[PDB]
């Protein structure tokens, strides 16, 4: 069950809709790109994974810009769906801003965020 | 002018169509997710960047997988487009494959990728 | 105090020992590289951190190679040393590889590992 | 030839002395720690590579203090030495920052270098 409410340890809101084709639809709440506004995300998974255990491996994307307040930034995560009792979601993920060719050097992050259904 | 062609030193072929609000759609072919076959990607990027100097900063993401070959996996570019006379997109990558708890240490790869419009 | 036997959630055993100057030396154990050998690492971290909170930056290098075991590859951990009364040290790492020139997009891994005092 | 002295397409200047052992020691100036001070690293290399084509897969460490300037950061590359005519070292690398709890999103940042003789 990938389409639901995500949450995070650290108090991320993650409200996903998955596709039948793979595409990947929501918001996205709650700093890394900054606090208090909505953000768009889009992504893809795939729709066919394997059955003898694997990770539905997806990914997504958010430009942090919307009608309250822009970054300059945008941010992917890259993880993987990992199915049970409890489910979880594992990603790493990139923090790249608008920089000159002088500052070319410091404008990416890198990071790690997990997923849970339940805040 | 980010809407076109753009192509690789390895030689992956990027074919993207930007958007108004701040989509991003087209196709990808090329390794390394897999040689010969036509991906779909989908991403996002800001519709108002800096004009004292900045890149406008993207990200998209392809799942491995269509009607040809499935590969189990999702990879994630996250970079900027730095505007002048050359154009140029530099990004990092996140390659995530679907594995298992026990082989959840191996599951994500990482690089970095130079894309132009010349080939 | 940084200098000690650290351990992971995985598993690893992680015996440091750090120095005056700013050297970090001891050994491994306990996969990602290879489970069952002992290995050699080195590092630094800064001398002279500061006291309005914040976390002594580190980081190190585990060449997996010794008398037992080969393994053709690399590891570097960079993180920071976190103070309190628990201590911890969460960091990010890479795994690289010994590829050829076709193979180099494969190369380097990517993860994060966080680590404790006791188990 | 692993020892000598390396340079790069910035700027950075890498000065190297290798081990038999596996060591790896030498001096860094030339920024993205911080432009005009020496700077110490060490790091590891296998001994032992394949000789049917791959590359010597090394990291190293730099912890940017020394007796001019504090940064309170450290910064690990995790390559490869790859062999031949013209002598390439094919790095990434990463840069952790002391940051609090709160600030603990934000403190390790991503790229990559790529290193020669000849400047």
């Amino acid at each position: 069950g990938i389409t639901g409410t995500w949450y995070n340890q650290l108090g991320s809101t993650f409200i996903v809709t998955a596709g039948a084709d793979g595409a990947l639809t929501g918001t996205y709440e709650s700093a890394v790109g900054n606090a208090e506004s909505r953000y768009v995300l889009t992504g893809r998974y795939d729709s066919a994974p394997a059955t003898d255990g694997s990770g539905t491996a997806l990914g997504w994307t958010v430009a942090w810009k919307n009608n309250y307040r822009n970054a300059h930034s945008a941010t992917t995560w890259s993880g993987q769906y990992v199915g049970g009792a409890e489910a979880r979601i594992n990603t790493q993920w990139l923090l790249t801003s608008g920089t000159t060719e002088a500052n070319a050097w410091k404008s990416t992050l890198v990071g790690h965020d997990t997923f849970t259904k339940v805040k």
